[PDB]
């Protein structure tokens, strides 16, 4: 906590309004929460809305939900109703409301695996 | 700037969601811009909304508009379309969407006098 400087900081292009993060798991697991950690010195670089892409082949990303609003949280919890499985996610992040940076402290994806 | 503390705090209770702040201009004045400066260490103190309270004749306030949403923003800047006569601006803002303490750096009320 008040660390002061980001862990990863992206730059936004003035045309640009998204910017993407894949993570791709080595096998495929069932997922349940995924949990984004905002820089906490700083909310401006907080990301104005998610939204949340899985793929249970990997490849061919079919998401969840409508994009969830980040505005002003210290801690973005996803939860999901449904478990479902996915050996690869992808997290599009909004450009901030008002700063033009973004960002992250950590990104933590919480699920099981079965076997 | 980086003062890292609120000039003015405000503990909220569970039951409390709205905040008021009321100035009374010592005589009624064209109304213009106003400025509201949140905390800019802490953007999560920052009100998630605020809506704008005149009253040209300073007793009875007859709002402006919907309230504006404030979440992630490091300045609040409310301009009014049209300049109208308030002799005293009242200033109620929501709970912030994660903390429960309210932080303000600062509150303008910028405008013209006639004569």
């Amino acid at each position: 906590r008040r660390a002061r400087s980001a862990a990863w900081s992206y730059i936004f292009l003035p045309e640009e309004a998204w910017c993407d993060l894949t993570i791709h798991l080595p096998s495929a697991v069932l997922l349940k929460e995924i949990h984004i950690q905002p820089h906490l010195a700083s909310l401006a670089t907080c990301p104005s809305s998610v939204t949340v892409e899985v793929s249970a082949d990997g490849v061919n990303m079919l998401p969840l939900s409508t994009p969830v609003v980040t505005s002003g949280l210290t801690y973005i919890k996803i939860q999901l109703v449904k478990a479902e499985v996915a050996s690869a996610v992808c997290l599009r992040l909004h450009r901030p409301r008002d700063a033009s940076t973004l960002g992250l402290s950590q990104i933590k994806l919480l699920g099981l695996t079965a076997f």
